């Protein structure tokens, strides 16, 4: 089971992910960027007894994860913000020397 | 698509109920206490023409929803709070005078 | 066949059913509320010799029927209104302390 | 979904269209004769937006439609009345000069 | 369940139509000829309580029937005759300026 | 194709068969009584050969045949009798002394 | 649908058949003697109009009915008694020269 | 094998229960009300082996069941007659101060 | 595998029996009246080393057999003649006192 | 499980039936002549528990069983003999004064 | 339908044909002898019109007919002979200068 | 089993059928006109028994037959030539004083 | 496979189709009105050998075709203008003496 | 995989349900009364490394459990006794003033 | 698709075949005789332009085709006609030394 | 098709079969005892003509046959006798120095 | 159905069954040692006729039952102690002389 | 539904794309080069509604979309040219330092 | 899942076992001799935390496991040898007192 995931471009110069991350914690999210690709990791820290006495359902489940993503080269980082259960990453690399669209003829 | 939820009983007089809801603003969320009734209402409050050429994937799922339950009388609301796009709902009561969890005999 | 029914409500204090009785007429219908049940009623009152050579064809059927429906204590009906081959009843009932929707926290 | 319809021929040069039209106002309604065709064409004139919230159960239904027939030389049209949701359509016409319900021999 | 029918042409001139109509009487049988169409039309005048007590089989069943057929314009009937549990009619209509059989080539 | 068959029975001592014979000539049909069995036997004296061009359409059936009843002693025919294609036929007997339908008791 | 039945043997001389009828009245039931054979017929002498509004639930069926079962020469009927919705009816004949049981050899 | 049973309603405040019993004695049947339920159990007091050699037929069922009704509140039992293998059984009730069957406005 | 073999009746009094036995000859073949049934037997008298080297086709079967035929009382046989591989047996008996086919009526 | 028996018939007058009837008592059993039929009835007079552990397998099974043949006018038994377990029953009859077992003509 | 046949071989020089044909006049066969090859064609001679109704039954089959084999040089025919409706066909020849059916070695 | 058949259409005002009838003589076709439509009638004039053992092998059919083709007024036929087995039917006409073709704008 | 095609009317007196002809040139497409019927055809008018070296894909594809469609009388056409690809045709005709659209009752 | 259970009513004032709970202790075992539902649950306390070298099979298994029981208002509890691998509980409650089972009529 | 084709005998020194090919011409046909087989070819000799603009159905096909048939040493053709659409070929071997018919025996 | 059998233990020391031989004698069973192993083996000991004639059922089946059984070291056989076509064997073997039950503890 | 049933092997001449026995008394079970193999007996020592009226619900089974297993030699019998409705069955024994575990080299 | 397109390669630097694009106005259209890849993107700037009454069909599809493809380095895009609903895409390139096809030797 | 496994026999007195451990170590792999079986047990010794994220894929499963072999009486063990990751062990028993291969006849 994997968290939903979205991808948008800015522009060419942009990518942004947005992952949906409900009770995931600053200490419990750890990212790493190792040759050309992306890898965002979530760990449960650890484990609490839980009672099946004191919870009748549950049906929200997570578990932990790590996801790959192969990245263009030459790719840099903007930023990273978790607010209300989104982990929004902002993502720049660009200059293919083409952003440029143009033609009409007849 | 409705969202998964989780629900707790602390105690005889308390439950709480965890829902997953990320990317939703306060702004957009509504309750309603009615005949002894939750209801849970999420409505986005409003839309933006997003260009799908813009947007490359969509894996996150975004509607307007109504959920409901009869509630046992006699209900009162203690708290609901949202915290890294999650919503735990306070519930305590009951007052039909026994507790008691004992005896073994022979 | 059953004649189409609908159900809105007005407030917590009001039921409004919708049922659609084309050539249904004044004499022809007749309800009555029953241990805490509304039951709606529709008799053909009387039989014609219909020639069935002076019709080719038909696709509108209507039958002799009952409806039932269990009613939360303790409800007042406020009126019933046959217009445009529609039957529009208004029913009102209230006051389990609760009409209040609030809350916010974090 | 398209309206029930019934047709009755009161005579050789008459027959009546029956209708169930529900909810209808004549607002919402128009007719056109073309070229010896009868087209009936319903438009609901405008939609109020309701919260489903609010209606618990909907098993009417409502729909803007067109209805065509072609009809044989020469058509008059009588009367289209509207009662208790029912549209009655009186259309007579013809003459081929000949009636004539007769004969017997051995 | 229908009777047993045939059509037969004398000349291009003449139909003829032979129907099973056993048990069928001179008051039992009406026919009318409206708008090009000739209908053949059979009721049961009544009914005899009939004594299943008095009957342990029956294989010949009869039922009140109409029958409809297109007629070329412009159609006359010659006769009918009902003889030994047939109903024989003749029907006349000519002249489309072509009876003429001919040719041969090389 | 055999013909359909009615049969009745009037009394303890007599029973009425009813046979459907269309088209019919007397003189096509032949009865016989060998060991108190009934042979109905139909013979169609001679055909015509008629040109399918000029006949358009046949639902109509034409056969000969022979049907066997087994018939209890002893057994007396009264009479069988040809109207508007039906054959009525009488059978009259019976004599082992009982007729008595009658008795309760408590 | 037919009532339940059951035939015994009190001896040779005896057959005894049990049918249940509920709700069947004295002027409700005919039985008849003939050629050997012993009919006994129920029949709904009337009906009433019955409110389907004023019953809910049925699950119990009548209906007008005959049996008819084929009797050994010859044959005498004892007695017939309605007790306890039960139809019970005597029947007599017998000799046929032997009653006799025997035999042991070696 | 459970017996068919009706149930009939003459008022608001009565139903009445028919229950198709037959060859059953009184003394065979029990009844009981309990917390506002009512179970009826009938039990065959004894049996008797009888030689199936005897009995050449059995179409009619003989066993001990019980069944069971919660009544709602509050319960009085009328009548219970057994009359021709039938069991009715009278019950009265009924105290929310409404009857009221009428209404219609525009 | 049983020989072929057909029935016709000469008269009232007359049955005739036609049964293939090819090969079948006088000494094999013996028959039999027994309590009114006619019982024809073949029998194959004896075996004869059949060099299954001699013969590298057989299509024709002939096994031992006995057929048997319940005889209308009372019976008599005529004649049984074998010829052309044909075996023809005549059978008389009649006198029902109904040899006689009549009727007409109107 | 019903036992396997074998027919002989001796002669025109006289069959033998064979019946297998392993560790079977003559005490155990009971024939019976009625109405011209015969009927075979055993009986196991009484049983005894054994224990399962004792006994490791069964495959002979034990039960009590009629069996019954109408046997044609007018019959006789001459004996029924047990021996090592099976039961002869000679039965001897007839007289319709006809045994003639000849001809063939040409 | 075709006739079963069997065919057997005497010798080197010589085999049999053996073809059953019951009811068959020798008037109603032909046999051929063209390029090495045996024809043999029976046609029925004529047909009576029978009626079915004096036929109860026919399981034996009448059909003209040819039959056809390529016979290896240089063949002659020995007898034909019809017997108790069989027909026995000799046929003789071969020379290729070998007959020699011996050796063994080691 | 009915001729393959080819219409070609040379002009507006004409078109031609063409037909495969091998075989076939002019003495055993006829045609005919009635009512503005085309009727075909092929006719074998007679049949003459042939055996089937002559006849090694028939890949060719023969049969009688009717087409019919209803023809738009006003119909005239030019000329119908039988060549090589094949039949050509010249029709020519029309005049709704409308043949043009042409046009193409901006 | 044939090119997209659309019909609207711009009134009674109007009818307007447009299809899709990408490629499709000036002197490609002809058109004809013959007997009360359009018929638009195109045709490639010639090849060109097409280098298979050339070209790596072809997802779209042209063929020659004719289309046909019945034209009520008596109809005129008004413009045909080959446009972005598109083939538009006007096409006028009208005066049924009815384009009245007209009725209100009650 | 849940521990066998049962429940008798010793009165309409007591229910006992039986539980099998082999090798379940005096710690194992804890009950609780909450909101007139009864819980009964078992919990194994702690591991015990079971050396699978030790055990070669095993047919018994048991598990943590809750069981859960809605309770009628208002429920006492008499005793619970583990004996013999059973637990044995008492549940006393009663007086809805109807104990009474009577009547007889006619 | 080939031509329907028979093949008869008038002798055994004649074979005449049949062969359907309409439309098929003087030029359109070569035979030839190769190692004692026969070849039958059809060659369309060449190919028009063929307006599907001018042809709106048609229902005949015809193929160049070659056919081969293994002619019996040693044959000669006699006459080949092409008449009506037909192919007749005349064709003559014979003198197997036999020719004859001859047996009977007993 | 094998004889039923059984097998009890009278003791330990104790083995009883019981095998059901119908029509089975002193000279047509013979027993081995070789290697640990029993065998019962039956033999008809010859055949008679069965006249097919003279029986015209049999539904009890004997076949010669073997059973083979291994017997526990070191067996002795009581006695076998055949009696009411039961064959009863007695076998002992004993002494594992276990006959002993017995334990209780807590 | 048999009690689930678990086995433990201690050492090497020790191994341990153990039993779920829930409500049975010691005096309800047998045990015995035959022939090196143990049979473990229970036996319900009677029963008592429980309205299943007052059971609502039985999940838990009760029967009679005996288990077998064959023991190596040579076995003898340690405790078999009943606790809280388990049977533990203590089994020790072997002498082959070897324990021995142990090995490895290169 | 997506456009059928087609591409061409006119050379080892040079291939064409060709797009059916018919209705589409220029206005409609927009093209990107970003990264390489060619992005071409229809819009339909805006809509207009249409009275589906007015439309009596519809078989040509209208709807906004992208398409994209990756372009080997180093692309430079020649013309993009509309005619008659086509749109041609020339595209110009390569530079590997290689064209060269030729070889063959031995 | 298992490790490889295979057995040959170096003579009547050997026995060689093979298997596959990869990664098992000395102190992983223990064995024990008990009743004549053979017992190889691995274990893996503890845990150690992986990392999944240390590791991206894994072919290789070991698990713990347990050998089981009866060994023939009375077995002595050799060697046992872990080289190349396989383990080897010797096993030795012989002398049934023969050994020897022998014989030729005629």
């Amino acid at each position: 089971a994997t968290p939903a995931y979205d991808l948008q471009k800015r522009d060419a110069n942009n990518y942004l992910l947005t992952v949906s991350v409900p009770g995931w914690k600053e200490e419990e999210l750890e990212i790493e960027t190792v040759g050309g690709n992306l890898n965002i990791t979530g760990k449960h820290t650890e484990e609490t007894v839980e009672d099946q006495t004191h919870w009748i359902y549950r049906g929200i489940r997570k578990a932990d994860f790590q996801l790959s993503f192969s990245l263009p080269e030459h790719a840099k980082v903007n930023n990273a913000k978790l607010e209300q259960g989104l982990l929004l990453v902002e993502i720049y690399q660009e200059i293919p020397e083409s952003e440029k669209p143009k033609k009409i003829a007849i």
